[PDB]
């Protein structure tokens, strides 16, 4: 199956989902230039005070830290978003090297990695209903840079040991996600998909502006997962992101002057 491999990877997508070529693919590259102020955006409401998280994977693709959305608590609402978006999952793409790992680049500039917090709109019902409509999904996108160590990524830091190859969780309740936000909410928002396969178009991208800072250590971490399963040969869970795609007819908007 897919993967990021060079016989599998994002080159391979598109003969199992056509999609990949489709008209609003993700990531795409962010050209300040070009993006326009958009005064119609209502604030950026993030209400992640009451989120329940419940279990971390190795889905053999990256990491997913899984929230209840059984109930409004965790939600995305306000600036491109008409209505209420729960909170179902977050997880990251990263690089081999400092230098590359971020799936949306800002006037071509790759950072070391890439936060996705994955939200579904309520109006839909259910995830899976959600995934079949254009404004189904929201995901909120936050890049990081090595700096300083981000204190609110630790507890998932230290729980990856537990879980180093494909198929394995790990309890992980009480998770704070608010801890992986930096402090301006200024985003840049433009219609698009999920990046992983089956690629749908069902999300409102809403990238933020200012990335968090993690430290070497800490994504030194993320490089010793692995893709494989239990007893394979080892295959470095690292590089898990997919390129930026064509823009095609679609503008970038920017919240803030
Ligand atoms: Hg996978
Ligand atoms: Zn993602």
């Amino acid at each position: 199956h897919w993967g990021y491999g060079k016989h599998n990877g994002p080159e391979h997508w598109h003969k199992d989902f056509p999609i990949a070529k489709g008209e609003r693919q993700s990531p795409v590259d962010i050209d300040t230039h070009t993006a326009k102020y958009d005064p119609s955006l209502k604030p950026l409401s993030v209400s992640y005070d009451q989120a329940t998280s419940l279990r971390i994977l190795n889905n053999g693709h990256a990491f997913n830290v899984e929230f209840d959305d059984s109930q409004d608590k965790a939600v995305l609402k306000g600036g491109p978003l008409d209505g209420t978006y729960r909170l179902i999952q977050f997880h990251f793409h990263w690089g081999s090297l400092d230098g590359q790992g971020s799936e949306h680049t800002v006037d071509k500039k790759k950072y070391a990695a890439e936060l996705h917090l994955v939200h579904w709109n309520t109006k839909y019902g259910d995830f899976g209903k959600a995934v079949q409509q254009p404004d189904g999904l929201a995901v909120l996108g936050i890049f990081l840079k090595v700096g300083s160590a981000k204190p609110g990524l630790q507890k998932v830091v230290d729980v990856l040991d537990s879980i180093k190859t494909k198929g394995k969780s790990a309890d992980f309740t009480n998770f704070d996600p608010r801890g992986l936000l930096p402090e301006s909410l200024d985003y840049w928002t433009y219609p698009g998909s999920l990046t992983t396969p089956p690629l749908l178009e069902c999300v409102t991208w809403i990238v933020l502006k200012e990335p968090i800072s993690v430290s070497s250590e800490q994504v030194l971490k993320f490089r010793k997962l692995n893709f494989n399963g239990e007893g394979e040969p080892e295959e470095l869970m690292v590089d898990n992101w997919r390129p930026a795609q064509p823009l095609k007819n679609r503008q970038i908007k920017a919240s803030f002057k």
